[PDB]
């Protein structure tokens, strides 16, 4: 029963609609989200941002805990799912999940090969919320899903890694917007 | 008179009990199959393959031909269907049957909005068999229900396409193997 | 100049690094490959697999022809050794060498006290090459080392002795993949 996520037409997400991830802040704020890859690792693939703010990146569809629901809203858990137009240099899958920790960076990278469905401590990790504290709209990784389960509970924001933007967990969020692709 | 299909656990498929359809061979094999959508098309849903080794994506359940035999076996027509709770389905079916022949792709896809039960000419694109080949169980589309009916027969593989997983008809099918839900 | 060989990671496999050769088909498929020790041998130890498919087993090392290019490549000839992080049990080595003909089966083993480098006809039994086919990948022995040696040219596969899976030649191998250690 909670709040709606709207997107930039003022309209209410729909699950598994796709819509582009945008950065709030143009400029050097970036453009959007899209699907990147590592030096050291050709899969799976990254999440990454577009240094300039005229590319969109590539657009999301988003899954819901029970799909009854059509209607994405705030601070529910969510499976967020990359739906790319190139072809996949991966084979495994563009859900977005938590990594484990980086010793090497100290910060829990957000990454791909996740998990659509199948809510509980199997998938812990493939599971967001998008919030609106203190930025046009964040992405929060706190799963509800298994309440005796102990998870990471932060905003989700971004930092430099070897030349890509990438997304880690932060107490600093990072605003966004969303886009129907069209 | 044929043998069973047997599950990860050993035991015997039975029509009308859950079973996830994941691929026996993992890692870049992908997992389990589950259902998904096009671009194009929101509805019916389409057959998929969920991408990751821990996902077993959506179960399914088996109609026999012969709703009283109990028994899932081998190299015989049955009904597969998917068993979600998804409220994006427009109204289609569940159960798997083979699409038209798609002029972009080339291939014969596998889809949803089958039927299940009534064998014959009218739900020729509905019924399946599972054999043996040489790996893990793969999936063959060779309908038995309409002897005077000419029919495509090859077994069942996966080829890709607009970013995701797809099943198609193919010479060289794919192994998968059930875990019971 | 071939295709590269690549691990889990979608890295091409590294001459030295430690990689684990596991099954790559889970469940029945079992696990990964380990040195094992048979009821009237102790040395030299035998390739096995783990029932387990949780257990990835030893480590190995490849070995490649040209000591310069790092690149383990397809259908390319090299030793392989096994890294036992135990205790080595045995004065023989950990390299991958066929047994001689084993008249009581019929099967030509995969053992070890192989040879790493010298190539030709002191050490064609411990040359090995990679290739994929349907699945993720296939061993195959049929060394080019020595052009005027006659030697079997086969796939590699996996069997059962004394309760142990054993690996010895085939006409189809069974699939593998590579996971960094």
């Amino acid at each position: 029963k909670n709040e709606p996520v709207l997107d930039i037409d003022g309209e209410e997400l729909r699950a598994g609609e796709q819509y582009y991830v945008v950065s709030a802040i143009w400029g050097p704020g970036g453009g959007g989200l899209a699907l990147g890859r590592l030096t050291d690792q050709k899969c799976p693939e990254i999440v990454v941002q577009r240094r300039s703010d005229s590319d969109y990146g590539t657009p999301v569809i988003f899954h819901n805990l029970d799909t009854k629901d059509d209607i994405v809203r705030l601070s529910t858990d969510f499976n967020v799912e990359f739906v790319p137009i190139r072809d996949r240099l991966c084979l495994t899958s563009t859900v977005w999940k938590i990594d484990d920790y980086d010793t090497s960076t100290g910060q829990w990278w957000v990454t791909t090969n996740g998990v659509i469905g199948n809510p509980g401590p199997q998938t812990l990790q493939s599971w967001f919320k998008i919030e609106s504290g203190n930025l046009g709209y964040k992405f929060n990784f706190c799963p509800s899903v298994c309440e005796s389960c102990i998870t990471l509970c932060s905003d989700i924001g971004r930092y430099g890694n070897d030349g890509q933007m990438r997304l880690a967990l932060a107490e600093s969020g990072w605003p966004f917007v969303f886009k129907k692709a069209s």
